[PDB]
């Protein structure tokens, strides 16, 4: 549980340093700085418009975007439901 | 399940009091009265529209307004999900 | 497993008759007949836009419609959890 | 696992070829080809916006196509959480 929860925080500054550095000046509104970045990714991690809303205008600009964005979503709303279910366990 | 089930509905008394309280006059739609509040707590914690329906235009106005709603979410939505559980294992 | 599943389409049999009677001449597009309010409740029950896209305009107009939808979600959204656990463990 | 997996890419590939037929030169954004088809048949697979956003404008071209879309995901949004929990059995 406590091995999962610290992976976690690190895939999530690991991602959010690089939204902000790829669609940055592109897309300044949901991935300006690295806090912006992190707010937006953790909206694609709860699923909470992830595609249309923001996942498909990316794309418009950047078309491989979603080699970034599918991944990172099997694995976030992996982590979590495993992490969850450590917590009842223990 | 029943200490639980107590504990959620006290949660949401005082996030209903705090959301009407901080974002009521700013946003009356969806946050002027208790009840109004508690409907509008419950979509975010159901996740439906929860960021760029809701917590996006908040924050426009009150920038810090995430600290009061990614929380209740890593705990409402925590909670559910572990109170469902306690149910089914309550019953095999 | 099959006690559960047979009680689910019983529950979304009362409930469409009962949407597209109290929602349906003030509502055509999503409760205007049982397949139309079949279709919707089923959004609802996914949690795809229940809120914002369906369970707010109604409400609008019919203020008491949350006893109809949240009650709803707190059952077929739990019965769905139960019944795919069912599977799982069978 | 293994074998769930499989099948997962499978049912994928049948379903991607299939909605780029049928709803393709009537919706070109979101099913002009294979991967287009992919990607927005697992935005339906995730829940995110399947009704509003995609399968309802598409019925009102094509009135049947729930037919496809509601069976598609009684089964995908069932073989990933039978898939996930698997993964956590084969584990402890
Ligand atoms: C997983 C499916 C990804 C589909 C995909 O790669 N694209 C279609 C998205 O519509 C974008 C490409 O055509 C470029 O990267
Ligand atoms: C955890 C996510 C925190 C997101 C965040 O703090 N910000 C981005 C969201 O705006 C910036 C804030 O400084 C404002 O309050
Ligand atoms: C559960 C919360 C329900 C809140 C509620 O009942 N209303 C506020 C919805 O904003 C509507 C009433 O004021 C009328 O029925
Ligand atoms: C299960 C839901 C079926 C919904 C449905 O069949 N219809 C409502 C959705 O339109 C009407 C259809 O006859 C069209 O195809
Ligand atoms: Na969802
Ligand atoms: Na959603």
């Amino acid at each position: 549980v406590g091995s999962v929860a610290a992976l976690l925080t690190v895939v999530f500054y690991i991602a959010a340093v690089m939204a902000t550095n790829l669609y940055g000046a592109t897309f300044p509104e949901w991935f300006g700085d690295l806090s912006k970045s992190l707010y937006t990714l953790f909206q694609v991690m709860t699923l909470e418009s992830w595609s249309m809303g923001i996942v498909r205008p990316v794309m418009n600009v950047h078309p491989n975007a979603w080699v970034f964005f599918i991944p990172f979503i099997m694995l976030t709303t992996f982590t979590v439901l495993n992490l969850f279910i450590g917590i009842i366990v223990d």
